[PDB]
């Protein structure tokens, strides 16, 4: 029924961010197990999380016609088989090579599961106003994955042993499977203002892909903390993030979308200046915070500029805002941490960070622009 | 002893500044007894003298002590307000002007000095510029109404005789505390400090930003009549939640700095002031101001007062300790936008326009904000 097809959906978006966001800390602690040395698997680590994104990327243009030929169920068996496959080996792998395979595979089912599943509820939902909110519901799922993914792995790897998290997410995985068993983008890409409405949300994300693969390995090199504090230092990235998206998206209308991103941007950059300061774990609740809520500023503001963009100069489907606003994120998760291992081989941390906040500062008063665009 | 130094710098930059203000609601009206260009270098005749006489105020600090040089900063304020009391010529209110302009920079660098030489806690150092700034704010922003209303009221020479009596007094203080009547430390060379990156740093922060409230006032009322079509008596009133904000963020941000950190409120005052001079060409009313000018006097003041003790912590860090010369540097870089900007403001608006000189500006302080993260751990001299 409506409300089977929308809980299988909200079940897959949650295990997709469950298993991305209880990759990043395990996979350096994992590393450290069998072995400061990680000054030469950064880069190695940084390709590792950027094979997702590229993955993605290339995959991301043939799912179109494939769902239109065969339907829009057929390509949803895929990506489940492949993301629990990916799921599987990564539970059991022991070395760096299954790890980059069952990263491809995870970045393949998730580029399927997320075309099919929103086409399936687009399809299913022709009322023409359940729809918004069935989206805003898998959303909100979304995030509630986000938020509970960080602490998970990191709580549930040195207590309960490390299969315990892969395999528990696995078989909520096959729970989902047994529910759902019963103007084109690049003709989108040319005009200045939704480039710029896409470079914005990519520079804005870059920070958080590029605090992900390279803070942990910084942690453990300084700070002296436990190998279970480390996924609980992402909880406030992932609170402040939620209560700034649901609180600027109820007040960015009265603003101006454009200062929204304008301070947005901003706040980044400075939260990223001050986010290598602090010498103890203490010392990370403030600028991890401002960076999450400065993100849900930038991503909340953004997103209904590009709407509002490609409504008034093109022409429109239910989901033409999805096609751009996951290539931002896609640039930004591809090409921040591979640039970021090679920064940090050739220059340290703390200059990565102050190059991030540095290039969003200075992208920052280009969002001048996209205040009242013409026709 | 320490504390008496403070209350004779806060009178002395309360009534230098207060003149500063008083003549500009009495000099275009009298005067009438092509204009603008005229009446405008009038009142940048301050500035420009000032600049220039700030090089010679610096290094005679070293050799004479900070008394006499506050002493003559007193007794040609009190000239200039004299003068200013008889004079009805446009030849006669210049030498005025420029004398008012050399009083000012000699009572601005003599008191800075002094406040830091006495004080030498960094976080009690944070707090008595702190209020010199904020005595300094209340002389802007009450010398306007004070001097208009004397002049709409009593007449034209009131309020410079009640200012020279005012000053009359602020003299016999200083004779009874200070007894104006050589540092044993010979302090550095004004050229070797001005290759020390973080000097510069802080010096061409405090000169962008006070780039921005002034290229703003000369040529605020001429887009205002422009565009907005406001009558004469809303023109003084726009600028008044600019001097309010200053204020309140000069004390504020003077009892904050020291914990919040120096650099993070350099960083934040130049991004709001540049954020708002990006705003301020949107607004379609009077009421479209209120925001923008109080989010940019408050900026002005948090990056004021966080890089006032600055320059003397790096010359305590770094060089010697004599604190003269950096302070004459400081004051240069507060006069420098004074003096470029009524001169030149009307000739850019004319050429490219107000709201792309706002967007510059507001440009050039965002984009420029993030060079402050290098004052935040200066390296020591080596022992
Ligand atoms: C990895 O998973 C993601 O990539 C999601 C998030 C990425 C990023 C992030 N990762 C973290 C990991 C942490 O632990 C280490 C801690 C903090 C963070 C943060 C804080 C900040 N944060 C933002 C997250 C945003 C999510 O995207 C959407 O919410 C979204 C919404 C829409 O509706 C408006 C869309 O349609 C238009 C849409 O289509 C493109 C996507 C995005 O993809 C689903
Ligand atoms: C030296 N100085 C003069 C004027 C100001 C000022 C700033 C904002 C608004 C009004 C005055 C600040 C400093």
């Amino acid at each position: 029924s409506r409300q089977l097809v929308l809980v299988v959906v909200f079940v897959a978006l949650l295990l997709d961010n469950m298993l991305f966001t209880v990759v990043v800390p395990i996979v350096p602690t994992f590393l450290y197990d069998m072995e400061g040395f990680l000054e030469e698997e950064i880069t190695r680590v940084g390709v590792l999380f950027a094979s997702k994104a590229v993955m993605q990327l290339l995959v991301n243009p043939f799912v179109g016609p494939l769902t239109n030929r065969i339907g829009y169920h057929i390509p949803m068996f895929a990506g489940f088989v492949i993301m629990f496959l990916s799921t599987v080996m990564f539970a059991f792998s022991g070395t760096y090579t299954l790890l980059f395979v069952a990263r491809t595979l995870q970045g393949i089912g998730s580029s399927f599961s997320s075309v099919a599943g929103l086409g399936m509820l687009a399809s299913v939902y022709t009322d023409d106003h359940e729809r918004g909110r069935a989206m805003g519901t898998a959303l909100g799922g979304l995030a509630l994955g986000l938020l509970v993914g960080a602490p998970f792995g990191s709580v549930m790897y040195e207590f309960v042993g490390k299969s315990a998290p892969f395999l528990i997410l696995a078989f909520l995985a096959l729970l989902d499977g047994a529910l759902q068993l019963c103007t084109p983008l690049f003709m989108l890409l040319k005009d200045p203002y939704i480039l710029v409405a896409a470079g914005s949300i990519c520079f804005a994300n870059m920070g958080v892909a590029i605090l992900e693969p390279t803070l942990p390995i910084w942690m453990m090199q300084t700070m002296c903390s436990p190998k279970w504090q480390l996924g609980l230092a992402f909880l406030p990235a992932s609170v402040s993030y939620l209560i700034g998206t649901n609180l600027f998206g109820v007040l960015a209308n009265k603003m101006g979308r454009w200062l929204c991103s304008l301070i947005g941007m901003l706040v980044v950059g400075t939260s990223l200046l001050c986010v290598p300061l602090a010498h103890n774990i203490f010392g990370l609740i403030g600028p991890n915070a401002g960076l999450g809520l400065a993100i849900g500023m930038v991503d909340s503001s953004m997103m209904p500029i590009m709407g509002h963009l490609v409504d008034l100069r093109h022409t429109s489907v239910y989901g033409s805002v999805y096609a751009i606003a996951d290539v931002a994120f896609c640039m930004g998760f591809a090409i921040g941490p591979s640039t970021g291992g090679a920064i940090v081989k050739a220059i340290g941390f703390p200059w990565l960070m102050v190059i991030t906040g540095v290039i969003n500062i200075v992208y920052a008063p280009l969002c001048y622009y996209l205040r009242s665009p013409p026709a």
